[PDB]
DNA sequence: ATGCGCATGCGCAT
DNA sequence: ATGCGCATGCGCAT
């Protein structure tokens, strides 16, 4: 997408959008039992927005830091891969499990490639950073031969996958989180 | 917040903070008249869970592209030791919402304060039925409960004279880590049911199969 | 001695 | 066509 620029038009989609989160959240909240908010902010002046809307009692528990959290985003405001965090949390490359990588490594195929699909088993579609060693093909399940299984562990090949991958796009700021 | 007037909700908020976060939360919809109910199958519930927090982000990143504005969802369980404390969107707003996890856990638990051997069945804190726990959660939750049903610390699995009285007959005396069922026992009864049947036994046999069946 | 949690396959909804 | 998440062994810290 794009930021629209014109604002009749930045005002209807702000009314869709702000409501489909509206109902999106209530679903999701119902659904699965959790407490949850949104919260949009624009600090604009004399009166910066502090929109909160969700689950009670979180609702009214996020409103009261309207102005400690409004004081510190002011003041944070004073190639693309994803980060190497997992929910939120970053993680070493070399701290993710199996588990995480499988998971991990679709997201970063997108980013890398701009594909939403990865094409999986077809050469026109694997990246050129791909590991030599590694048959181009759903990390879901090992496809390697038996002997090189025996050098490399899955876990470890899954690692060099994103290891080649940021270091193809020179963003080892990201791999090693400076 | 009336949490009692239904009985979902009223099963939810009796299971603790946990539980009266989720009867909260589960309530706020009930005012809105919205469509939707709370699913008690786990499996399910984790798998609507995905998709759902799948869409919100999506949406987010849409309103924050197009609007230019800064918006986050943050998601939160006060769960022990480790609570959900989930936030994601905008940059810089992500972070900054993300420092006042200690705060805003103490605030929400601050408002949400307004007789058996065996503990309740519960994942992270939701109650479960004992036919809907997955066979990992089986397998982790049968060593604790035999603390609770023997007082030991340890169970001194395949010491016979350790084995309690309601151990199922077709089921080794030996720690649930690993399935050392003979072949023909493991085509008569699959891994998880055996499982099921180690944890209905301990409860029927303290009298409390009630704790077993969370929701039907 | 014993259970936490990773490894990894693979069912199956997408 | 594709990646979530359950089924279970087992490494390994305790």
């Amino acid at each position: 997408h794009v930021f629209e620029s014109n604002p009749s038009i930045r005002k209807r989609q702000q009314t869709r959008l702000l409501r489909k989160l509206r109902a999106t959240l209530d679903e999701y909240t119902t659904r699965v039992g959790q407490q949850a908010i949104v919260l949009c902010i624009s600090p604009s002046k004399p009166n910066p927005v502090f929109k909160v809307f969700g689950a009670a009692p979180l609702e009214n528990v996020v409103r009261k830091y309207k102005s400690m959290i409004l004081e510190d985003l002011e003041s944070a405001l004073a190639s693309e891969l994803p980060p190497l965090t997992i929910d939120g949390i970053p993680v070493s490359v070399d701290k993710m499990t199996q588990a995480q990588l499988r998971a991990f490594i679709p997201e970063m195929l997108k980013y890398s490639t701009g594909r939403g699909k990865p094409g999986w088993g077809k050469e026109s579609c694997k990246p050129i950073w791909w590991p030599e060693d590694i048959p181009w093909a759903n990390v879901r399940s090992d496809v390697r031969t038996e002997e090189q299984k025996q050098r490399v562990s899955w876990t470890q090949a899954l690692r060099t996958i994103v290891k080649n991958c940021y270091k193809q796009h020179g963003r080892e700021d990201l791999l090693y989180a400076f």
